[PDB]
């Protein structure tokens, strides 16, 4: 799983956090991007 922190995809990258957030820096930025 990806961490916060740690670069997730929408789909096919689960996060050990919530949501999968700010994974493409297109949506905003790549902060956590999980």
């Amino acid at each position: 799983c990806k961490p916060k922190g740690a670069p997730c995809s929408p789909l096919m990258y689960p996060c050990c956090t919530g949501p999968c957030t700010f994974k493409e820096n297109e949506n905003g930025n790549t902060v956590k991007r999980c």
